């Protein structure tokens, strides 16, 4: 019924060249190639990344969709690249970053960029039976992408009643994945929460075109329905006419040492 729906179901019937093609249709990218190069000699001194995710978090930073101040929570951190993104920033007192680590690459790599002192780590954490605690600055980076819509539906509406149970008081700055924003019921929770919580959703451009994911994010008020309606529109637009083709830029890069 939804134009994400209608996406969802075209998405799942291409074929492989034309599937591998359309995801990275005029999507924004970062070269990675610096990063796995020092990263792959053991090279945790250098002001790298250690993930893609942290260009998503530098995009919505920059361009104004989230302040990172105080006390960051970082639900879901993986590997860890919103966590040191936040602790190089100025405004932040330290990072607190809690993963499940069920696999291998997916725990927290430590690393010595900017801020690594006031960043805690804590594997083998599920936020979904956590108890909460305070925050000035909530991060949630979690959903897992399928191939049913059904599954993506639950998925998100769960990281979204959880993200409602840790958004606390003193809560002034949030960014929640909304694996799949276009669900009916996903964008009347997102107004509901709206009402409560202010804010708005968007798309970033790192996304890969395979994934409708959005940000629900603290730094701008809009439209729920109109925001996901025209990500929904250019997602249709990129799979009748596929560029191929990525637009390349250069990785985030911080600085270095204690804070
Ligand atoms: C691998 N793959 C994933 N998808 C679709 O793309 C979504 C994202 O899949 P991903 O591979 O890009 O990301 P994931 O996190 O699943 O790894 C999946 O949920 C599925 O609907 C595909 N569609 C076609 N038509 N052919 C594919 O080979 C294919
Ligand atoms: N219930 C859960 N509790 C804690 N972590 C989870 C849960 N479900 C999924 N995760 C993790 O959340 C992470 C999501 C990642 N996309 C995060 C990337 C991260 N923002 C980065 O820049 O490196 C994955 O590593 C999952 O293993």
């Amino acid at each position: 019924v939804t134009l994400g729906e209608v996406w969802k179901r075209q998405l799942n019937m291409l074929g492989k060249q034309e599937f591998e093609r359309y995801k990275v249709s005029d999507i924004t990218e970062v070269d990675r190639t610096a990063a796995r190069r020092y990263l792959k000699e053991g090279r945790t001194d250098v002001g790298i990344s250690v993930s893609r995710g942290a260009a998503k978090i530098r995009w919505l930073h920059e361009r104004g969709y989230l302040r990172i101040t105080g006390r960051v929570l970082d639900l879901g951190c993986g590997r860890g690249g919103w966590s040191y993104y936040a602790a190089a920033q100025k405004e932040v007192m330290s990072v607190k970053g809690y993963t499940l680590g069920i696999e291998g690459h997916e725990k927290p790599i430590h690393m010595q960029t900017l801020g690594w002192n006031i960043v805690k780590f804590k594997d083998k954490s599920n936020v979904f039976t956590m108890p909460t605690e305070p925050s000035d600055t909530l991060l949630c980076d979690i959903g897992e992408s399928s191939s049913n819509p059904l599954v993506e539906r639950d998925r998100t509406m769960k990281v979204l009643e959880n993200f409602e149970r840790w958004k606390h008081v003193n809560t002034e700055n949030f960014c929640v994945k909304v694996l799949a924003p276009y669900h009916p019921d996903v964008i009347e929770k997102l107004e509901r929460l709206q009402l409560r919580f202010g804010g708005g959703i968007v798309r970033v451009p790192f996304s890969r075109n395979s994934t409708h994911e959005m940000y629900y994010i603290s730094g701008a008020r809009n439209n729920i329905t109109h925001m996901v309606n025209t990500t929904s529109r250019s997602l249709l637009r990129r799979m009748t006419r596929p560029s191929g083709k990525a637009i390349i830029e250069g990785d985030v890069f911080l600085p270095t040492g204690t804070r």
